[PDB]
């Protein structure tokens, strides 16, 4: 539960910047619904469309299903790596789950929000920041060849950081350890600073917000289980190793359907071997 409604900006001037810059700068995808079928604002997540794309190109396995190719499929869509195939052989595998994301959210249960933007950023910081639990990803395979070149000046970064939460550091706790937890950990990982949980509640709330997936919206609830921060990226290795470790094979083989066809069509039925 959150609220939040002030953030929208563009990219484009010639100035300096230094080693990678996507994460401030690719951030900005923006996404007020990602309702693919509606919302589709400036694109970005770059550092994210690469990463999505990689791991879908080694592993994309194919056979109709996307098995472990499903759960990068999310950003195959335009696999900011070196592919951006607009998902024409995916949509069947990628329609579906990046429909599903936006769909538990507007589902009958929590609400359209802009969760699901700063899940997909979060899910990338948390599957790359941790590969598991903190530490793992130390450096990338496949992944843009550019490799940064400016642009947007550190306006958003300065922006961010501008901001020095609630007070000092006390008070913090209240009704605002509820409202300050989803506003913590898409802080956090947007600005840095956050994620600190304030008096006794927002300490027990950020431990119990890992849970498995009781809410029907496997898509909404299990999105920012996974991605939400910090607190997620080191709940889920503790969580995989005890109560689940399939939830990322469950929401990515779902996607499944049916086999030889989208290339590993046998020598027979799809004609092309």
């Amino acid at each position: 539960m959150g609220s939040s409604h002030h953030h929208h900006h563009h990219s484009s001037g010639l100035v300096p910047r230094g080693s990678h810059s996507t994460w401030v700068t690719r951030t900005a995808y923006s996404s007020p619904s990602v309702v693919l079928p509606s919302q589709t604002p400036d694109g970005k997540l770059a550092l994210i469309d690469d990463f999505r794309e990689a791991y879908y190109w080694l592993r994309m396995n194919s056979d109709e299903d996307s098995k472990v190719a499903a759960w990068w499929d999310y950003g195959y869509q335009i696999g900011g790596m070196a592919d951006r195939t607009t998902l024409v052989d995916n949509n069947t595998w990628n329609n579906t789950h990046i429909a599903i994301v936006g769909k538990a959210n507007a589902s009958p249960e929590e609400k359209s929000y802009e969760i699901l933007k700063e899940h997909d950023v979060d899910y990338v910081l948390v599957i790359f920041g941790g590969l598991i639990g903190f530490g793992g990803d130390d450096i990338n395979k496949f992944l843009w060849n550019i490799r940064i070149s400016e642009g947007i000046w550190p306006e958003e970064i300065k922006e961010r950081d501008f901001y020095t939460a609630e007070g000092e550091y006390r008070v913090d706790a209240r009704a605002s350890e509820t409202m300050r937890n989803s506003l913590l950990y898409k802080m956090s990982y947007k600005d840095f600073p956050q994620l600190f949980n304030g008096g006794q509640a927002t300490d027990r709330v950020r431990q119990q917000m890992i849970t498995p997936l009781d809410v029907p919206p496997l898509d909404y609830f299990d999105e920012v289980f996974t991605s939400e921060n910090w607190n997620v990226r080191i709940y889920q290795l503790k969580k995989d190793d005890a109560q689940g470790r399939t939830l990322r094979d469950v929401g990515e083989l779902t996607r499944s359907s049916t086999k030889t066809r989208r290339s590993i069509k046998r020598p027979e039925l799809g004609l092309r071997v």
